[PDB]
């Protein structure tokens, strides 16, 4: 009988409030600038949806970096452009910095302040169990701030997370999925990574929120304090979901699926099977019991729930006691 609608627990009507220029980023007007103003140093990557280098902005010798995109809908490179303005400032996110076009190939690119990458698979070995609450919290500060403006990051994955260690300081980076939350408004479900695509997005339901980001951060928290990246390693979308399920359980799965009325994929009920939820010292050993403790597992097992309305905001993440030495030492 279709599914139940949903409507996210916090920051619900932000973007109705706002006026139409806020969230409306399709009619958003774009003032190009001139790539010639900076020279491209090095090639940094090619992602999925860009080609990023260091670059130099000639007119003032700032180190930037430089993203051309690849060829994509104006309307995405738009809501990529309207969010990070909209969040320009906030803690934790990154900075766009101008908006240039490449003078004979018209092509879009987007300038970043530089910052000191340090790559999380050499990083992951690297941080302690107080590294760890301390870079979450910072997470936890740059999704409450976007989430508190309207907006769902739908990308949260480490290598979305820059982090120079040297110096403590972190950035969310990578917004061309990010979109603005509108109460009833049904998304996209072939967003994010496959390993960290949270159970709404893996059973199609479309009616989701905030919410969708605390999964993917549990997921990441799940590598981090267990060593094993990723903790949920599908080899599809449905085998990602029965990965889930033998750690969940079954039972809490099918809940959710009644709850909301969601029509489950024939091919679902296959493969899924019938398993327990799993009790997290199945997965301690030797090599990472130093980053695992009672509050630790308390914090990750209320932000991997199945009911995307169960999970912990952001602010309520904030203040478990999993932080409470980091919120000790953040007031000197
Ligand atoms: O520029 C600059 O920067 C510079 O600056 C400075 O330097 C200076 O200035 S001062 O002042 O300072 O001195 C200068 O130098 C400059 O400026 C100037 O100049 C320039 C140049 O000159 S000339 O000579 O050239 O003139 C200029 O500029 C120009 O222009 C501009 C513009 O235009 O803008 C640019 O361009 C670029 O970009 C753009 C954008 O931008 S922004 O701004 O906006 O950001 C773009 O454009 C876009 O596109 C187009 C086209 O298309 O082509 C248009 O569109 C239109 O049409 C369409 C059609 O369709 S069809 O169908 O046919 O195809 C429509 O539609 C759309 O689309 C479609 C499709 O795609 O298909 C669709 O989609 C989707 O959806 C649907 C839905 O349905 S239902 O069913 O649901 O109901 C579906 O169906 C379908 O299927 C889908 N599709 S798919 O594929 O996906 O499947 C729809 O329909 C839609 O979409 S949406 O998204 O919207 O929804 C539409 O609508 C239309 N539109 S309108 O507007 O018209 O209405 C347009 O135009 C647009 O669009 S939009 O959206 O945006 O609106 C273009 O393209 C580009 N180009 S390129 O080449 O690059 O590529 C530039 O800049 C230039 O150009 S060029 O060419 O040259 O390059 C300016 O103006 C000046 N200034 S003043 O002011 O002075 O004048």
């Amino acid at each position: 009988s279709g599914p139940v609608p949903s409507r996210a627990r916090v920051y619900t009507d932000v973007n109705t409030h706002r006026p139409r220029e806020y969230w409306d980023y399709e009619s958003h007007v774009v003032e190009w600038g001139n790539q010639d103003d900076y020279q491209l140093v090095r090639k940094l990557g090619r992602g999925k949806y860009s080609e990023v280098f260091e670059a130099i902005n000639i007119t003032n010798n700032e180190k930037v970096v430089v993203k051309i995109l690849k060829p994509v809908k104006k309307k995405k490179i738009k809501r990529e452009i309207k969010i990070l303005e909209n969040l320009r400032g906030g803690p934790n996110i990154i900075t766009l910095a101008d908006i240039v076009k490449d003078p004979v190939s018209r092509t879009p690119a987007l300038v970043f302040e530089h910052v000191n990458n340090t790559d999380f698979k050499q990083l992951y070995q690297t941080l302690t169990d107080y590294d760890i609450r301390f870079y979450m919290y910072e997470i936890l500060k740059a999704l409450d701030y976007c989430h508190s403006m309207g907006i769902m990051h739908r990308d949260v994955k480490p290598h979305n997370v820059m982090i120079d260690h040297e110096h403590r300081k972190l950035r969310l980076i990578d917004w061309g999925l990010a979109e603005f939350y509108h109460p009833g408004q049904e998304y996209n479900v072939r967003v994010a990574s496959r390993y960290f695509k949270g159970p709404e997005l893996l059973v199609d339901y479309q009616m989701y929120d905030y919410s969708l980001d605390m999964w993917s951060l549990g997921c990441m928290l799940a590598s981090m304090i267990f060593r094993k990246e990723p903790f949920f390693h599908g080899h599809d979308n449905y085998d990602q979901l029965v990965r889930i399920a033998k750690v969940l359980g079954t039972e809490d799965l099918y809940d959710y699926i009644d709850k909301y009325n969601i029509e489950l994929d024939p091919r679902f009920n296959d493969i899924l099977g019938r398993h327990s939820r799993k009790r997290w010292e199945r997965f301690v050993h030797s090599e990472n019991q130093h980053l695992v403790s009672p509050e630790a597992l308390d914090f990750l097992d209320k932000l991997l729930r199945y009911d995307h309305q169960s999970r912990l905001t952001a602010r309520e993440a904030m203040e478990h006691p999993y932080f409470y030495t980091v919120v000790k030492d953040q007031a000197r």
